[PDB]
């Protein structure tokens, strides 16, 4: 199996993988890359996984020592990748799995990376990767499409997790409840916020399943904010060879239904 750090992830390799050996992801669903302990048999997958892929040590800093101790040959580290390094925005945001560019990029290395190990699957893994890139060229257009009406509309976000996916598609949050979001953003951020989007016609606040979303709901009441949820980690999204697609999509749906 490719052993894929967290579901996103997991959906790009899925893609790449499909029929030809199976995907497995590390993360649990509701649990949080930003606070993370590996199992015992989350350790056992990595040794015996035909290829990791992770972000690399700046996000998933508890998978560094197992993945260091892999061959170069067994790994795909997205952030390290010659053509993905480019494309870091500010050090460096680590969501990479939200860049469809990156996506582009981590599906091309884990091609790569499955066509010199597994040489008999090179013509189905040729296919997927085209596929892959067909998917989400249409995807990124129709996602472009729904988002547009909703360019300049203010929101918060619980954390920052979304900027490469922002970017690409036009969308102007006005800021993040938190960084990490382990880390309780306090009172005085949370009356500031309020503020804020009370001043700057916020439309929208987000929280996330991963997280409590009473933060998010106490800074909204009073106010004309409406509170939605993003998913970060597609927790609703089962692997398999449209699983990419059809996370970008529900992340775009997640936005609308609110932001619209
Ligand atoms: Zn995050």
């Amino acid at each position: 199996a490719v052993v894929a750090s967290l579901k996103p992830v997991g959906f790009i390799a899925s893609a790449i993988a499909d029929g030809v050996t199976e995907t497995e992801v590390l993360l649990p669903d509701g649990a949080s890359e930003h606070d993370y302990s590996l199992r015992p048999s989350d350790v056992k997958r990595l040794q015996n996984a035909d290829l990791v892929v992770w972000v690399g040590p700046e996000m998933e800093a508890f998978m560094q020592k197992p993945v260091s101790k892999l061959p170069g040959a067994k790994q795909v580290t997205i952030a390290q990748l010659e053509d993905v390094k480019p494309l870091l925005m500010k050090d460096f945001n680590m969501h990479l799995w939200l860049s469809p560019e990156i996506a582009r990029a981590t599906a091309v290395a884990i091609h790569g990376k499955l066509v010199e190990l597994m040489p008999q699957s090179r013509a189905k893994l040729d296919a997927n990767l085209k596929d892959f890139e067909a998917q989400l060229a249409s995807t990124e257009t129709q996602v472009g499409n729904e988002l547009a009406p909703l360019k300049g509309k203010g929101y918060f976000v619980f954390h920052d997790a979304y900027g490469y996916f922002e970017k690409q598609f036009g969308l102007t949050p006005l800021g993040h409840f938190t960084v990490n979001p382990e880390i309780q953003p306090g009172a005085q951020r949370l009356h500031e916020i309020r503020t804020q989007l009370v001043e700057q016609k916020a439309t929208c606040v987000f929280a996330e399943p991963q997280f409590r979303p009473a933060v998010v709901e106490s800074v909204a009441r009073g106010t004309s904010v409406r509170m939605g949820t993003l998913d970060p980690l597609g927790t609703n999204i089962k692997l398999g060879k449209t699983s990419y697609s059809e996370f970008l999509s529900q992340l775009a749906n997640q936005y609308a239904s609110c932001l619209k």
